[PDB]
């Protein structure tokens, strides 16, 4: 499964394939008639094991997979990686809203020369990966909330196995089913269950019978191609290999067998590593780019909102409170305008033509002269620099140029009554590639933060409070330019 999890911010790397790359029927060898393949290895929690599909098919055995589940025993490396993960998590995540990882084993690349489908499996008791009682686990085929996960880490083209954690993660609950005894029909094999640890591969057989037997076979358990090394609080990977999975295997009805978390990884070969490292490198930088894009968009929209409300307040204690209410609306609309598109050129210019058509919306030559001269002294260059003496508002002073055009073009329009150069320059910004929301902010910010700073009389501050409100209005909605004419100017 995959579910609601959404890979806890991870994109899929469609796996290399599964190497294979360089007598019948099953049962004939010296094996048990029960039907299950030999019990090839023991699954102690935290200790990684190299498990082979059809380990001994040709040697005579039955089809598949079979491992033994055992209680805590021996030297495992997860508990040390968990300690570094927990400690580092007290100092915040590497990257917010993305899990944190610490390696517990390093992997030597597969030769590619293999016929067998190998799989590295790691095991953990329920409680070590989650605080939900066994007794409160979901019904199989649903994801259970987890706190730790055991998966892999592509770190510098070499594949690692790590413990992730830190954000709200989730894991699929799957179902262990009793396996039938092919030698004694009607009855099932005692204390042997099968579960879809999978993926694409046949169900793993779990022999849970002799879970507590004496194990006096050296606490190390050194696998070939699995170097056990602890290492450092890093950010987790961005791609999940298609053939890798971790699930919580839930045992039957009255089995008396507590849920096991199991992780099944695919050892990637030398050219598949490079494949995955660029998949990684690319998923990382694109996330990085989307992140700043949206954050910086959010900050110029919140500062615009605030400036549009201040304009509302200043023009408001002269033009009225019906004017203040409209500014709440334009600022509300801008503060949510993320992802939206400004209105068209022909639609906006029909709106401001409607405003400027209102005959009780006039200025005398002395007031007109004051607005023009106020724009002539405007410091376009510092309005450009604002992403520094405001906060982190826009990016790169290529904006000083745009801010100077709004200026020269607001001057015309007050001078000629032609707002075409002004409205057209704003569209230019979008067309040559600016996000509508960012183009709305710069326009609204340049107009608003110039008005709350102009040395102008109240008659004039009212006229410009109407012009710039009808102008920011027109790129958002025609509602805004009807409220002005019909309820405010009159």
């Amino acid at each position: 499964t995959e579910g609601i999890d959404y890979g806890d911010t991870m994109v899929v790397w469609p796996s290399t394939g599964r190497i294979p790359g360089g007598s019948m029927p099953p049962g004939w060898g010296d094996y048990s008639p029960q039907g299950i393949a030999l019990v090839q290895s023991v699954l102690f929690p935290g200790i990684i094991r190299r498990i082979i599909l059809d380990k001994e098919l040709e040697e005579g055995d039955w089809s598949g997979w079979s491992v033994s589940v055992h209680s805590p025993w021996g030297n495992e490396k997860v508990s040390a990686a968990r300690t570094v993960l927990e400690n580092g998590l007290r100092g915040g995540l590497p990257e917010p809203s993305r899990p944190a990882a610490v390696s517990f084993a390093r992997l030597e690349p597969a030769s590619g020369n293999e016929q067998k489908i190998i799989r590295l499996m790691v095991t953990q008791q329920l409680e070590q990966v989650t605080d939900i009682p066994a007794s409160q686990l979901p019904a199989a085929g649903n994801n259970v909330p987890v706190k730790y996960r055991l998966t892999d880490l592509m770190q510098n083209g070499t594949q690692y196995m790590a413990i992730i954690g830190g954000i709200p993660m989730t894991v699929p609950v799957v179902d262990a089913v009793p396996v039938p005894d092919r030698s004694r029909p009607g009855t099932n094999i005692k204390d042997v269950y099968s579960a879809p640890v999978s993926p694409n591969l046949p169900d793993l057989v779990l022999s849970v019978g002799q879970m507590n037997t004496p194990v006096r076979s050296n606490p190390e358990i050194q696998e070939d191609g699995v170097i056990s090394e602890t290492g450092n609080y890093v950010e987790a990977g961005y791609t999940m290999s298609s053939n890798n999975h971790d699930v919580i295997v839930r045992f039957p009805e009255g089995s008396g067998v507590s849920p096991l978390y199991i992780s099944a990884v695919e050892i990637l070969d030398s050219n598949s590593l490079s494949q995955r490292q660029e998949a990684e490198n690319n998923a990382k930088d694109d996330f990085r780019v989307k992140k700043e894009q949206e954050n910086d968009e959010k900050t110029v929209l919140t500062k615009t909102s605030e400036v549009i409300i201040s304009v509302g307040d200043k023009v408001g204690e002269y033009l009225g409170d019906k004017y203040k209410a409209l500014s709440r609306e334009i600022a509300e609309n801008i503060n949510n305008f993320q992802g939206k598109t400004i209105r068209s050129y022909d639609d906006a210019m029909s709106s401001i033509n409607k405003l400027m058509a209102n005959p009780s919306l006039k200025i005398n030559a002395t007031d007109k002269e004051a607005i023009v001269n106020a724009w002539k002294a405007f410091n376009a260059e510092d309005m450009g620099n604002k992403f520094a003496a405001l906060g982190k508002t826009f990016k790169a002073a290529d904006y000083a140029i745009k801010a100077n055009n709004i200026r020269e073009k607001s001057i015309e329009g007050y001078q000629t009554g032609n707002w075409g150069p002004l409205m057209l320059e704003v569209e230019s910004w979008v067309i040559s590639g600016m996000a509508s929301a960012v183009a709305l902010s710069l326009f609204s910010l340049t107009l608003g933060s110039a008005l709350i700073a102009f040395g102008l009389s109240a008659t004039v501050v009212g006229f410009v409070g109407v012009v710039i409100a009808g102008a920011i209005g027109a790129f958002i909605d025609d509602k805004f330019v009807d409220e002005l004419n019909h309820k405010i100017i009159k």
